[PDB]
This record gives structure tokens, C-alpha cells and sequence, in this order.
């Protein structure tokens, strides 16, 4: 129980913010952060996120998960040769560029890329008319909104176990858009509404806080 | 009617793709991407996209819009203040990095900012204990899937116009997952379904291209 990013980023600057919990650790080369990092709670360790022996001293073994935001794409897969040569056993997630890469990156020991290059590139491309499409991205997720994306576990003898998604219907009764639902790591993207839900599910939505809470409350034993 | 991108990127090579309209011309310093550019039918121009003068070479005046795709977050200023000095009229699409600058970057005469930076970064920060909302993020956004936002035009006098959200019932005739309406650019995202639709309007929903045809069918006119 304890997370570790490995390379500096501007928005690292904001990963470390949410992410305050038991233990932050932060490997970079450049000695410049080490004031940012720390004046943030979190742990600072400098060295070479290739190096194995500097991995090691930033307690990669054990970890929580592992994230690596790095300026190459090679840099990265090093990196991640690096991270399970200690742990065949941690979370990966690693920022990508390239999207021939991707699936190199994932080889590598990857568990989760990202490519916000590929993103980006395609949000312009399509916002050339209206940014109609840039504008939602820019809200749940650039953070320009308080409307956001969630999971919601569902716990232990819900409420809303074994009963159908047509029945569900939660945006109707607390108004948060369900959009897929994840189950043992694969996620069913706008499921059917003749899908059960099983008691341990993640329900993948978007909205406001009350309209969280409230789906919080509706699927509470 | 006529595009114009500015710098090079992993994701030209994208943007350029879906990007095939009656013009795209490219501007960048780095002469190596002369060969891809034109091997995907657009204009290549070499000059540095902080220069008045090379914009013009550009045609970046009177363009359909303009796209900027810069390494440093102030170049992209400078490149805006040089745009509109050709262009009060102009659109401005920008990718950006810092969350600081956005604001600038917009005064700047920018209409679309992008900040893909902002969005890793808390995906990364909110996917430790599952990719889930990545994997979304990664499908409709990332491109893994087919599944993908929309937009869809309302038009002149269609069976919609006229028409509550509540009514409308696109998911459950259409199976598209509608998430926000756009008009006069102002996107409201998950509209009450006491809203009606105005001839004129556009949805922004999210699926596969089945439920968009079907959307595509449904509001017509």
C-alpha cells in the first residue's frame, strides 16, 4: 500500500495533488523538483528511472502500483524492463506517445499506457467545426468541470444486485449518465439493459456530486 | 475552406489522416517530415511557425482554421499572436501543456485549447486501482475501439425538432448514449430532459456507427 511515479511532469505537478495517500514516492535526474515534490507532502529520490539499483531505492519493491511519466517512449519500456526485473507482481501504468509503441510498451510489462498524443491529435482534428466534442473532454476530464468520471463499487448485497440495467435506470432516478460497467478488469462499455448486475461490479459513469452520492446511496446494502 | 496546421507531432502523422479536406497545409522547421507529410497527399511548407511571414507563406489567412501543435507552451503564444495579426477571424485550435497557461493561451486570441498534459496525469492519478475509466478513455478516445463520440446535427424541421430529451429516448430507440447538446456553442452537458430540441441544434453522443446511423435516421428530417 504505497504509490510510486517515476519521472517529472507538469503534470505531475497535479498527478501528486489527488493522489495523497499513505506513501508518494518521486524518481527523477533533474534536482529542480525536489523542492515542488516535497512542498507537496510526497517523497523525492533522485536518480535515473532506468537504473534498476535506483528503482530499488525508490521502494518499487512492494508498491501499491507504479507510474512512469518519462520524455522518451524507450526511456519508458527501459524503465519498465527495469520496474518487473524487481517485480513481476506491481501495477504499471506508464504515459505513452507513439501509437506504434503502445503495444511494444504493453510486452514490456506495461498494464496500463495512455497516449495522450493520440488524444490530442484526433480531439482537433474533430474539433476543426465545433469544439463541442473538446469542450466535454476539456470538463470531465481536463478538469475545467466539476463534472466528472467515477467508479462506483457495488458492495456486498446491494440494493441494485441482481436486477437488470433496463430496471436500474440511474440517470432517470439520480441523474448520473451510465456509460459501462467493469467486472473482473474488463469493461462493457454501454452495457446492455438486459445485463444483471452482480454484487461487486464497478459501475463507470459520469456527472456531479450530489448525482454521485446519490448512485452511492442507491446502491448501498 | 481550407486547413492549417502548424509543427510537427506523434500525432500529425494522426491528425493528418482523418484530417483529408480540400486543403491541409503544414508548417515546421524540422525539414525530416517533408517526405510524410506530402506521403499523405497534404501541403508542406518549411519555415518556423513564429514567423508573420511564414504563416502567409502558410495561407493561414483565410483559413477553415488553423491547428497548433508546438513543443514549448510559449511558442504556441507567440505562433497566436502571430496569427491573428494575419487573422482577428480565424479559428484557433491549441495544444497546450501547463494548466497556468491555458488562460493566456486563450487571451492570446486562441478559441480551443487542448491540455492533454492535464488529462495523463489524472488519469494515471485515478487509474492506480483500475484502468477502468482509462480503458473508456482509451476506446472512444485513444481510438482502440470503434466505439467513439459523435456529433449529430438536428436538421431543418426533423422528427426531433420540437422535442423533449425525456421523450426523444435516443439510447433506448437508438442505442447511442446521448451525453450533452450543443447550440450557439455553449455545450450542455447531460441536458434535463425537460429540454427541448431546437432545428439546429447538435448531439453529442457516444457509440458505434450502426447507433449513430440509426441516430442520423431517427432525427431526420
Amino acid at each position: 500500500r504505497h504509490v510510486v511515479i517515476c519521472g517529472w511532469s507538469e503534470s505531475t505537478l497535479e498527478c501528486l495533488r489527488e493522489l495523497r495517500g499513505s506513501e508518494v514516492f518521486v524518481l527523477a535526474e533533474d534536482e529542480n523538483v525536489r523542492k515542488k515534490v516535497l512542498r507537496s507532502g510526497a517523497n523525492f529520490v533522485h536518480g535515473d528511472p532506468t537504473r534498476v539499483s535506483d528503482l530499488e531505492k525508490a521502494n518499487v519493491r512492494g508498491a501499491r502500483a507504479v507510474i512512469v511519466d518519462l520524455e522518451s517512449d524507450s526511456e519508458t519500456i527501459h524503465c519498465i524492463l527495469g520496474i518487473r526485473k524487481i517485480d513481476e507482481s506491481v501495477r504499471i501504468i506508464a504515459e505513452a506517445e507513439r501509437y506504434e509503441n503502445i503495444e511494444q510498451l504493453r510486452m514490456a510489462g506495461a498494464d496500463q499506457v495512455i497516449s495522450p498524443f493520440v488524444i490530442s491529435g484526433r480531439l482537433m482534428s474533430r474539433s476543426i467545426d465545433d469544439g463541442y466534442e473538446a469542450m466535454f473532454v476539456q470538463d470531465v476530464l481536463a478538469e475545467e468541470s466539476t463534472r466528472r468520471m467515477v467508479e462506483v463499487p457495488i458492495p456486498e448485497g446491494s440494493k441494485l444486485e441482481g436486477v437488470s440495467v433496463l430496471d436500474a435506470d440511474i440517470h432517470d432516478v439520480t441523474g448520473v449518465i451510465i456509460i459501462g460497467v467493469g467486472r473482473g478488469d474488463e469493461l462493457i462499455i454501454d452495457p446492455p439493459r438486459d445485463y444483471s448486475f452482480r454484487a461487486g461490479d464497478i459501475i463507470l459513469g459520469i456527472g456531479k456530486p450530489e448525482e454521485i452520492e446519490r448512485l452511492k446511496n442507491y446502491i448501498s446494502a
